[PDB]
């Protein structure tokens, strides 16, 4: 899996042991931990392949943060914060609820200020409550500037020369992530190209590749959870999902300073270590390179996940309505591709 | 079924009689038999329903048709001549044999002058053999002026005003139909109107209306069978079809004067009466109205059909080979939409 884990500096015994790793079905080879200096990381993540890269210094102002200086520091902003009565977080798209009323979320966000939400976890904490919370805002404007500087203080020229020599679109947006210990974000796949930048905490990170999409089985494209995963990892259920026993996903554990290349349509899998304490990350977000002119065949995976993506949405677009989506490829299908 | 056969004129017998029909698995119901001056017709190609017309006179000229006088007056033309060893005929598109090597065919058509598939129809005739022909050819310019009149006399009054009262486009073109007593053109569906003129022998005509896409199981759209069934109706694989099952069609028999309306997506299985003779037919094939502006809901039957055939025709270019259009639909709905 994750390998041996990493012995700290001073003598400081080791940073996590395998009893913090939660236990799945599936096997899982490392993603390298490399330098930016290395070409083997430059190499990955021209090939779109994840690399952790141990020495970037991206957030380097950063792993200070704790919850005391943040609170003291990041303004007086409204900040989404999910609630969840189980380690498994339930996200999905409000917007696509309308076409599945018979849908009904577990994990709810709220907005509130960040204070507020230091209150709420050491409330929790102190009854001795397993209600999760998980703190996910965009950083904007309206952030301190004791932050600000901070944020001045990122490796700029790294990350910009990054984004220069891949060809990506610009930065999209920086996600803050404030987890409890145990948290989980179910196995999904996003769509831009992401560089995971850690700060305080471990993460465990499982990523799967875009040609194991039908190992993965994502929920329909109109579906409130598209782009994740149907399979419950901690129940799969292989009469439904009967090509997940074939799953392989790349397994690592991210600590403060170490950044990891997620690359775009890969799943993930990223859970907060058992009994590690509060989690901080930061995402990079950039939109991927435009594709090219001239098509090149064979295609790549994330390819033609992008065209059973659009297959779906236009045939919900010329239906009428998504839920004839289903019915219509069936028809299409049976007795005559199977 | 056709329900009872009519009697001729001056109690010339029974016009035929059940055993000239071959045996199928499904029920049918009886197309109607009304003439063009009855209103009820109107409403049934308006709706896009077969109906028999009685008494439209298109062909009243070629009624006189028969082996003699056509071979005197067709002309020297090129004849397009289906040869078949058995009574279904195969029809495939040569241009789509490049995608499926694995396909032989077993029907092939052959060139020849009149006056040739004449001499090889009584040569079969003679030798009791039992190879069957079926002439199908696009009537040019290429033919005697006797018989240019014959085209002339035909009643393209009560036609074009068909043509324009549905807002159909021009006439595409006119076929020629001399088969065999006995010849099977197995079920299969047309993307145009037509207008369906019997001038000889007697024709069994099987309609399945577009909504039975799902019984009918066709090949897929890049396969040289593209639009027609994959059931052998002879012996029904009820472990690869299982909805043929639930098929139904609409049955009629045309004779000498009987005009046919399939409309536009229908399937239709076309046998030569057993023991009937030679069968002749002219066929008047019109494109469909244009699709209209303001697209309505909920969706024709036939409409979902094209849509189908386009995501088929798309995905094959996207993929850059047609043979990876089926492992990609079956990735995209296995564990998903089903
Ligand atoms: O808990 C953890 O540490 C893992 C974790 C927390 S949030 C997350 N993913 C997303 O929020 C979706 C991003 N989708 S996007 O299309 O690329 C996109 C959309 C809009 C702006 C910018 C980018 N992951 O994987
Ligand atoms: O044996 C019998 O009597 C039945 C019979 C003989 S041939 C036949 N069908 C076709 O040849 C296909 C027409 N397809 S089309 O798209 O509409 C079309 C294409 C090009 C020009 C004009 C029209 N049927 O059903
Ligand atoms: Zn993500
Ligand atoms: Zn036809």
């Amino acid at each position: 899996g994750s390998g041996e884990p990493r012995e700290e500096a001073g003598a400081l015994g080791p940073a996590w042991d395998e009893s913090q790793l939660r236990s799945y079905s599936f096997p899982t080879r490392p993603i390298p931990r490399l330098s930016q200096s290395d070409p083997r990381a430059e190499e990955l993540i021209e090939n779109e392949e994840p690399v952790v890269l141990t020495d970037t210094n991206l957030v380097y102002p950063a792993l200070k943060w704790d919850l005391e200086y943040l609170q003291e520091n990041i303004g007086n902003g409204d900040f989404s914060v999910y609630s969840a009565s189980t380690h498994k977080f339930l996200y999905y798209d409000e917007k696509k609820m309308a076409n599945f009323q018979n849908f009904k979320p577990r994990s709810n966000r709220e907005e509130m200020k960040f204070h507020e939400f230091v209150e709420k976890l050491q409330d929790i904490q102190q009854r001795g409550g397993e209600e999760r919370l998980y703190l996910q805002q965009t950083l904007n404007d309206t952030v301190g500037r004791k932050i600000v500087m901070d944020f001045l203080g990122f490796n700029w020229n790294w990350i910009n020369k990054q984004q220069g020599k891949r060809g990506w679109g610009q930065l999209t947006s920086n996600l803050l992530l404030i987890g409890m210990e145990g948290n989980v974000t179910p196995a999904h796949y996003d769509e831009q190209q992401n560089f995971f930048a850690q700060i305080k905490g471990y993460k465990r990170c499982i990523l799967f590749p875009p040609d194991q999409f039908e190992c993965l089985y994502p929920y329909p494209v109109h579906h409130p959870c598209d782009r994740q995963s149907q399979v419950d990892f901690d129940n799969p259920d292989y009469e439904r999902f009967p090509n997940f026993q074939n799953v392989v996903g790349y397994e690592t554990v991210v600590g403060p300073g170490d950044v990891l290349y997620i690359p775009m349509y890969w799943w993930h899998h990223i859970e907060s270590l058992l009994n590690g304490g509060i989690t901080i990350t930061v995402n990079f977000w950039y939109k991927g390179a435009p594709t090219p002119k001239r098509i090149e065949y064979p295609l790549k995976a994330h390819q033609k996940v992008a065209i059973m993506r659009n297959i779906e949405k236009m045939l919900g677009e010329a239906l009428g309505n998504p839920q004839e989506v289903g019915p219509l490829l069936n028809t299409m299908i049976k007795g005559r591709y199977n």
